[PDB]
């Protein structure tokens, strides 16, 4: 079975998304709270569905609500075509006071249950080329999601952080979700207007502690990098609550939670601090297109988009964390 390891031998990659024997290298990574790599997702979907042009030709004329990624401001009652126009060609952005193009993230799109009502062709191939799919799948035959009584796809869309100023801002800030995830990255855009953004895209991999080989998927690789994901064991939550408390109280702090608050993306300061002040070692995982990330649930993660990414999440309940989602689903 094809893979590799990525993180200095930490992190499992996979190769073949659609390789029958991947889950007994993933299960043993999986049952450890590991979490795993999948790359060459997108060669197997049809790619006429995942482009930034199709769903604004498609969906353009729907109502939605946009947040400033730098500000966390909310645009209020804008149309989709306006965040789908703009998310490679930055000239067509809508624009701060200052006339400023935004980086922008697509708030709860589609909303609620729709994405299969309102995108079935794409929920159909998003689904059928899933990796691990007895575990992913909606009706695979180890995910419990619908087999276990009442107590247990989402879209990831938003535009890069590129300056240095960035580096420290979050696409989605410091959180954890209740039960295990697929995430996978299956469109890059890379933005135009003001020019290559290399270099810096590649100073932010490096100060996010990214890893050798990564970084050769890039130099050799010549990838299309999506995102920077740092991901943190589910056990390891605790003490990165009590870090957090902390210096939250050295700006005027309650015995709160800093995860459910979502207010915080750690910067290369304080995941040094994490590690040597708490001996906690996250996994820094730059997600290329094609890349699916494995999120055990509870797991608390972060994530920096570099360029423009459209990111699908699928949802399940692995028997090897069917414990954690429990105690998980109680405590949320
Ligand atoms: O892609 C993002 O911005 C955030 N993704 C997730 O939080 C996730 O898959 O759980
Ligand atoms: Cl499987
Ligand atoms: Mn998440």
């Amino acid at each position: 079975t094809s893979h590799s390891w990525l993180c200095d031998g930490r992190l499992l990659c996979l190769h073949d998304p659609s390789n029958k024997n991947n889950w007994k290298i993933f299960r043993e990574c999986w049952k450890q709270g590991q979490p795993v790599l999948v790359s060459g997702v997108h060669k197997k979907l049809k790619s006429e569905l995942w482009k930034p042009e199709a769903f604004s030709q498609e969906f353009g004329d729907q109502d939605v609500d946009l947040v400033n990624c730098r500000n966390c401001a909310i645009i209020s009652d804008v149309k989709v075509r306006d965040f789908w126009d703009g998310f490679e060609i930055i000239c067509k952005r809508l624009r701060s006071e200052d006339g400023q193009p935004m980086v922008l993230k697509l708030k709860d799109w589609p909303p609620g249950e729709d994405f299969r009502d309102m995108m079935p062709t794409r929920f159909e191939d998003l689904m059928e080329n899933l990796p691990l799919p007895e575990y992913t799948k909606r009706d695979g035959r180890l995910n419990l999601a619908s087999r276990l009584p009442s107590y247990f796809p989402k879209m990831y869309n938003a535009y890069g952080l590129i300056t240095a100023e960035d580096r420290r801002v979050g696409t989605t800030n410091l959180h954890l979700d209740v039960s295990d995830a697929v995430n996978v990255m299956v469109y890059v855009g890379i933005p135009i207007g003001e020019g290559a953004h290399d270099e810096e895209v590649l100073k932010t991999i490096d100060e996010g502690d990214a890893d050798e080989v990564t970084k050769q998927r890039i130099h050799d690789g010549k990838e299309k990098p999506g995102a920077l994901w740092h991901i943190y064991a589910a056990k390891d939550a605790e003490k990165i609550r009590e870090l957090l408390r902390k210096v939250g109280e050295e700006q005027g702090q309650p015995d709160h939670d800093p995860i459910h608050d979502q207010s915080w993306y750690l910067d290369q300061t304080l995941r040094k601090r994490l590690y040597e002040e708490y001996g906690v070692q996250g996994w820094a995982i730059v997600q290329f297109l094609g890349d699916a990330v494995f999120i055990p649930a509870g797991a608390p993660h972060q994530v920096h988009n570099l360029y423009s990414c459209i990111k699908v999440a699928e949802d399940f309940v692995s028997p090897e964390h069917v414990k954690h989602c429990f105690r998980l689903t109680q405590e949320f």
